DNA sequence: GACCACGGCGCG
DNA sequence: GCGCGCCGTGGTC
């Protein structure tokens, strides 16, 4: 890319693009280029010059599609150095990043972006070839997985604004009747969004029992796990802990999701990232929609308001534990593999009455975050010695699951990384540190990424098989909760659609053990998820 | 207006 | 106790 040649290029280019802001479906395209055999071609208009193109090929090709969606044209994303860059280190999440690693600087230029991406696909292919298993993971799971996000992203979804107005009114005056009575408590009004100023009403004003400190600055902590164990010392914990909860709620979902929705498509749009996070998993942004209330009851009001289109219906799909299925593969311990085998509940197969169905339930999940034999003393109020006694137990019965952790981590501390079924990596260096607490640390997010990027993997897996089956049915993919799908499918074909994306995600790649999905249909996402 | 670090907390 | 993104605060620029 040298030799300025008039628009457009030829097929196969690569293409660089500026957006007037990082949301390609709220962003205006300032400018386009493209380059190939050494050549470089700037788009005279943009928009224009976008009905030229055959193919998003280059850095942040999707974002470039759902614009290009934006604006009814069907131009798929093709390659994407980043997602080359992402299969070989994770922690390549940004182009400014990866183009500093692999050769280039990324500018505020399209024709410098076009080149860019033409160099740095050049060089990273370079690096992947001989890397059977990630380009098997380019090929098969993020290339094509790339165009089914930018449908996802493009679509949408419906929300009832006038709901939510109609909630945030109430939970106003709610918040108002709470910090009323905080601030007659504290004999005196305050910031109570301020945890600095809660701190020294609670702990010095109130002379209160400070329990545990924040991380980096070492304060005494006001978080929920402190306000708990204090809800018996004093009637302000209380009120704090529902004044936490609603405007929580209420300033981050209520009052923002209502301004968010596109005036040409009237719904609501996320952003699925495909190259932020350590273990393969997707993150959602702009705005997160990865993590809508949905556990206590305000939380559910708030999930009702998104809702299906006219005519439509919501389709629901949640896999049931994943990631202690995948481990019960990855580990082969014939024990939890034989729980899932025969369809036990798992949670009381393992527990070979109330609360020991609900610690068997707490420990299972506990397990692939490496949960301390204390934090356990504290959920069963249980001493240390007999928590600590349980995980024995939990491993005596498991044991190929010791002997996979253990694997996991020696392997992990030879060659410096990780790795899930699929032989997608994560680089761990800490894991020789010598600073126990930080080696340790290391620790559980080694282990636990196998388990976590594995369920991942399958997912991402599902959702390519998937989507082709749904388009042909004239149903859309929504939205994407790691372990979750919500499918929006006209009301004739609901029944089916729900039949068929089962069965696609239960089979998707099978293990030693069952892949079990839920499903649910409804006109609303919490209708839909029973 | 924008950036950051932090504590805190929403979800899987 | 793993993985994220966003809130308000507090501080800067
Ligand atoms: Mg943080």
């Amino acid at each position: 890319a040298l030799e300025e040649a008039p628009w457009p290029p030829p097929e196969g280019a690569f293409v660089g693009f500026v957006l007037s802001r990082k949301e390609p479906m709220w962003a205006d395209l300032l400018a386009l280029a493209a380059a190939r055999g050494g050549r470089v071609h700037r788009a005279p208009e943009p928009y224009k010059a976008l009905r030229d193109l055959k193919e998003a090929r280059g850095l942040l090709a999707k974002d470039l599609s759902v614009l290009a969606l934006r604006e009814g044209l069907g131009l798929p994303p093709g390659d994407d150095p980043m997602l080359l860059a992402y299969l070989l280190d994770p922690s390549n999440t940004t182009p400014e990043g990866v183009a500093r690693r692999y050769g280039g600087e990324w500018t505020e230029e399209a024709g410098e972006r076009a080149a860019l991406s033409e160099r740095l696909f050049a060089n990273l292919w370079g690096r992947l070839e001989g890397e059977e298993r990630l380009l098997w993971l380019y090929r098969e799971v993020e290339r094509p997985l790339s165009a089914v996000l930018a449908h996802m992203e493009a679509t949408g979804v419906r929300l009832d604004v006038a709901y939510l107005r109609a909630l945030s009114l109430e939970v106003a005056e709610e918040i108002a009747r709470l910090e009323a009575e905080v601030f007659r408590l504290a004999g005196h009004p305050f910031n109570l969004n301020s945890r600095d100023q809660l701190e020294r009403v609670l702990f010095d004003e109130l002379g209160l029992p400070a329990i545990g400190k924040t991380e980096k600055t070492g304060k005494r902590s006001t978080s929920a796990a402190v306000l708990e164990a204090l809800r018996e010392a004093h009637p302000i914990v209380e009120k704090i802990l529902q004044y936490r909860e609603l405007t929580k709620l209420k300033s981050t979902y209520i009052d923002p999701l209502p301004d968010l929705i596109h005036p040409r498509t009237g719904r609501l749009h996320t952003r699925f990232n495909q190259t932020a996070t350590a273990t393969g998993r997707l993150s959602s942004s702009d705005p997160n929609l990865q993590n809508i209330p949905v556990r206590t009851p305000l939380g559910q009001r708030i999930r009702r308001a998104f809702i299906a289109e006219e005519g439509w219906l919501l389709v629901a799909l949640d896999y049931s534990q994943i990631e202690l299925r995948v481990l019960a593969h990855l580990s082969g311990d014939e024990n939890l593999i034989r729980v899932f085998q025969e369809g036990r509940d798992i949670h009381t197969e393992t527990a070979s009455d109330p609360l020991m169905r609900r610690a068997a339930k707490t420990i299972n999940f506990g397990v692939l975050y490496g949960m301390s034999a204390h934090r356990l003393s504290q959920e069963l109020a249980i001493p240390y010695e007999e928590a600590q006694a349980f995980i024995e137990r939990y491993f005596q019965s498991f044991p190929k699951v010791r002997a996979w952790i253990e694997k996991t981590l020696e392997e992990g501390r030879r060659r410096g990384y990780v790795e899930t079924l699929f032989g997608r990596r994560r680089y761990v260096p800490d894991l020789e540190a010598r600073v126990k607490s930080v080696r340790e640390a290391a620790e559980r997010m080694a282990f636990n990424m196998p388990v976590q990027g594995t369920a991942a993997d399958l997912m991402k897996l599902a959702m390519v098989k998937l989507f082709p089956r749904l388009e042909e049915m004239g149903a859309r993919m929504l939205l994407q909760v790691h372990d979750e799908l919500v499918l929006e499918a006209p009301k004739e074909r609901a029944e089916a659609v729900a039949r068929l994306a089962k069965e696609v995600m239960e089979g998707v790649y099978p293990l030693a053990v069952p892949l079990e999905v839920e499903v649910g249909i409804g006109e609303d996402w919490l209708s839909a998820k029973e």
